[PDB]
C-alpha cells in the first residue's frame, strides 16, 4: 500500500477522468471542449504524480506521452489518453485490493 | 480526513444539483439563454463548493477546473465537459469520506 | 440541525410539484401560454420553498437562482434548467437530512 | 396536527385518483376542442371540490399555487397537462407528508412498548 | 363504509366502465359505437348513483356534465368521461379501503 | 347475496363464451356473415344470462344493455363495445359474489 | 351436479381438437377446401359434444350455436367465431366443475 | 376402464409424437409438391396405425370425426395443417383424459393409506 | 425395454438425425448436400432397424416411403422425412421412459 | 459397454474440435481455400476417431459417412451436413457412455 | 495420464491468447499487414503447444493441422477455420484432464 | 513456484489492465493516425514494462510471441487490435495459471487439517 501515498486523492482523481471519459464516449465534441480537455488532462496527471510514490511516478510517465500544448487532439486520441489512466489506475487498484484482502486473511 | 469536507450536506446537496443538470443537458440540445444560465449556475456553484471544502481541497478543485470566458456563450459540449468533471471529482471525494466512515465503523466493530 | 428546514412537509410537497411538472416538460413540447404559466409556477414556488427553510437556505437558494426574465417567454429548455436546479438541489438536501436522522436511529439503536 | 391539515381524507384522496387518471389519459392521445373544454371545466370544479377537504392553510397555499384559466378562449393540451401535472405533484407531496405522520405514530405506540 | 350503500353494485358498474375505457383506447370508433357508448356513459352513471350516499350522488354531479343527448361525442371526449369515472370510483375504493384496513387493525 | 346468481356455472359459461368472443373480434377483421353471426350469439347469450340471474340482476342488465338494431349489421367497434360491456359487468359481479364468498371463509375463521 | 357432464374424458379431448383447430385457422389465411373439411368438422365436433353431455345442456349449447348454411363455404373469420364459441364455452363448462370439485375437496378436508 | 380405451398406450403414444413433430414442420416453412404427397400418404398409414393401438369406441370415433384425403388430387399446404392439427389436439385431450385416469389411481391409492 | 434391443445405438443414430434436422432449417441446401442427405437418410434408417425390435422395424417400415435413388429431393421433402424420424424416435423413448420411471415406483 | 469407446479423451477432443469448426462455418460465408482446408480436416478427423473406437464403431461411423470426392472443393453446405452428421452422432454415443456411468454410480448408491 | 499435458499452464495461456485472437478475427475484417501478422502467431504458439504437450499429443495435432502456405496471405475465413480447430481441439483436451481429475477427487473423497 | 513467474504480480496485472481498457477503447470507434501512433508507442513501452515484471522464462516465451511494430508506418487499427487482443489473451491466461496456484495453496493448507 506504500505505492500510493495519498489514496484518496488518487481515487477521486481518477473517478473525474473515468467519468470525463464516460462524457467524451457519450457524444463528438467540439474544437473548445477538446481544449478544455486535454488541459484537463495535462492537470489531473500532475495531481496524480503529487499522490502517487516515486517509483510510480516515474512508471506512468514512461507509459504516457503528454499532448501538445499548442495543437488540439481529436476525440479519439483523448478517449486514448483517458482510457490509458483509467485502465491503469483501476489495475493499481486491484493490486492494492488483493493487498487489503491478503491482510484480512493474515489476521 | 473526513474533516476535509467542512460543510458536508452542503457539497451533497451542490453535487446533487449539478448531477441533475448534467442529466438535463445530456436530455436534448440547448438553445443560447439556457447556456448562459447554466454557465452562471457553473461558476456559482463552484462557489458553494468552495465554502463547504477546507483549503486544501478548495485549492485542488481551482487548480483542476477552468472558468468560462464571461463573454462568450459555452457551447452543450463544453459545458457537459465542465460539469462531469465536477460531478466524477465530487463522487470520487465522497467514496472518500466513505472509505473513512466505513474504517470508523470496523474499528468499532473491532475492539468489541 | 434537522432545523435547516423548518417547514418539512411543505418544503416535500413543493418539490414534488416541481418534480412531476419537470417529467411534464420533458415528455412533449410546449406552447406560449404554457411556458409563461410554468414560469409563474417556478416563481411562486421558489417563494414557497423559502417560505419553508432556514434563513442560510433561503440565502444559498438565493444566491444559487435567478429568476426569469419577464420580458420574454422561456424557451422548454430554459424551463427545464430552471426546474432541473431546484429538484437536484432538493433531493441532494432531503439526502441530508436522511443520512443525519438514520444517524440518530443508530444512536439510539 | 398534520393530519388535521386535510379535514377530509376519503374525498381529497379520490378527487385526486380522478385528476391523476385524466393526466394520464391526456398524455394518452391528441385532443379536440370539447375534450379540452369539458377538461378545464373539470379542472375547475375539482379544484373547489378538493379546496373544501382541506385546511385553510392548505386552501390558501393551493390557490397562491393555482391560477384558474382564461374562460374566453379554450386552452390547449399543453396547458391543460401543466394544470394537471402541478395537481398531481402537489397531491402526491401532500400524502407522503401524511404518510409520514401515520408513520410517525406507528413508531411512537411502539416505542412506549 | 356509509358512503357506498350498494358495494357490489357500485363495483360492478366500474368494472363495466373501466373494461369499456380499456376498449375506447383499443380503436378508434364509429358512429354508431359512440352513439350506444355515450348513452351506456348515462346509463351508468344513473345506476351508481342509485348505490352511493347523498353526498356522493351530489358530488359525483358536481363533477360531471351530461353529454348532449342529440350530439355523437368523440373518442377524446368519452374516453375524457369514462376516465374521469374510472379514477373517481378507483380513489373512492381507495378510501373505503384504507377504512377496512383500519378496521383490520382495530380489533 | 351470493344468491343472486341463481344459476352461477350457467353464468360463469356464457361469460367466458363472450369472453373469448371478444377477443376473437380483437384479433383480426370480420366480415358480413361473422358480424352478423356475433350479433345473434350476443342476442341469445343475453337471453341465457337473464335466465340465470336473479330478477334485480335482469332488470339491472336489461336497464345497461341496449339490443341491435336487427334488420342492420353492427360493426366491428360496435360489437366489441356491447360484448366489452358484457365482460366488464359480468367480472364485477363476480368480484362482489367473491367478496362475499371470502367474507365467509373468515367468518368461518373466525369462530374459532 | 357433476353429472351435467356424462362423459368427461370426451368432452375433454373434443374440446382440445377444437382449441387446436381454432389455434390453427388463427396461424394462416385458408383455401376453400381446407375451409369446408373444417366446417364439416364443426358440424360433427358438435354432436359429439351432444353426445357427451347433460339434456339441458344440450339444448343451451343448441340455443347458442347456429349451425353452417351449406350452401357457402364460410370465411375465415366465420369459422373462427363459430369455434371460438365453442372453446369459451367448454372453458367454462370446466371452470365450473373444477369449482365444485375443489369445493368437495374442502367438505372432505 | 378409460385406460382400457387405448389398448397399445406405447404405441399411440409415438404416433402422436410423431405427428405432433411434423405438424411444427409444416408451419416452419412452406412445402412442394413432393412434400405434400409424403405428408399425405403419412396422415393415411398413422391413422392405420393409430386405429391398431386403441379401443373400439375409440376407433370409430376418430372415424366419424377424420375423413381421408381426396386420392386424385395432392391437398395443400391448408388442409394439411387442419388434417394433422385435428389429430394433435384430439390425442393431447385423449391423454389429458387417461393423465386424469392415472392420477385418479394415485388418489385412491394414498387414501386407503 | 424389449422393442429397443440396442438403445445405446439407437438414441445416437436418432442424435444424429436430430441434429442434421436442425442443420436443414438452418439454411437452404444446394445439390450435393441433399444427395449426401437422401443417402444419409437411407443409411440410417438401414442402422435403426438393427436396433429395433421386428414389430418396431416392420411398424417404421410402414410409416416410412423411401426416397427416389436416382432423384434428388428438396429442403422440403427431406425436412419432412426427417422430423418424421426423429418425432416417432421420441415418442418411442417417452415411451421407454414411463416404463422406467414405473419400474423405479414398482420397487 | 463404456469399453466401445478405447480411448475416451482423444474422442471427446476430436468432438469438441468438429463441434468449434460447425460452428465456425455457420458463423460466416467461406471462401476457396478454407473450405478445402476444412475438407482435409474432416478426413483426418475421422481417421483419428477411427483411431479411438472399438471396431463395432469404427465399421458403424465408415457405413454411415461418405468421403468427400478429393478433386473438388465442397460447398458450404456439404461441409455443415458432414460436420453436423459427425457432431450429432459423437453427442449420441456420450449420452450412450453416460447412461452407462450413471448406472455404475446408482448401483454403488445401491448395494448399501 | 494427466501427463499428457507437460506444462499446463503455458498451454493454458497460449488457449487464452488464441481464443481472445479468434474473438478479434470474428470481432471485424482484416487488412494484409494483420492477417500476415496473425499467419506469424498461429505458426509460433502451435510451436509453444507442441513445447507443452506429451509427444503422442503433438503428433496428433501435427496430424490435424497444416501449415500455412508462405506463399499467399489467408484469407480471414481460412485463419478463422485454423485458430478455430486449434481452440475446439484444446477446450476437448482439457474437458478430459478435468473429468480425469474431477474423478480422483472422488477417488479420494 | 508458478507464483514466481511472475516476479512483480502488482505491475504485470495493472500493465494488463491498462491494454485491456485500451483494446475495449479502440473497438468503440475508428481511430485517426494521430491515436494509431500514440496506441502503437503505447503497446512497445507496455510490453517493456511487462517484461520488467516477469520471470525470465517468460519474457523470452512473450518475446518469441510478439513481434514490434514497422516504425517508418504506422499501423492500421486492424494491426494494432490484433497485437493488444493477442496481450490481453496472453495475460488472461497467464493469471488463470497463477490463479490455479494459489487456489493449489488453499487446498494443500486445508488438507493438512
Amino acid at each position: 500500500t506504500d505505492l500510493v501515498e495519498q489514496p484518496a486523492k488518487v481515487m477521486r482523481i481518477g473517478t473525474m477522468i473515468k467519468q470525463l471519459l464516460e462524457e467524451v464516449r457519450a457524444a463528438p465534441l467540439d474544437e473548445a471542449s477538446r481544449n478544455r480537455l486535454r488541459d484537463i488532462h495535462a492537470t489531473s496527471i500532475r495531481e496524480l504524480e503529487d499522490g502517487l510514490a516515486p517509483e510510480l511516478r516515474e512508471e506512468l510517465d514512461r507509459l504516457t506521452l503528454p499532448f501538445n500544448e499548442d495543437a488540439v487532439p481529436s476525440d479519439a486520441e483523448l478517449r486514448i489518453a483517458q482510457a490509458q489512466l483509467v485502465g491503469w489506475l483501476e489495475g493499481l487498484f486491484h493490486g492494492i485490493q488483493t493487498a487489503l484482502f491478503a491482510q484480512q486473511m493474515a489476521a
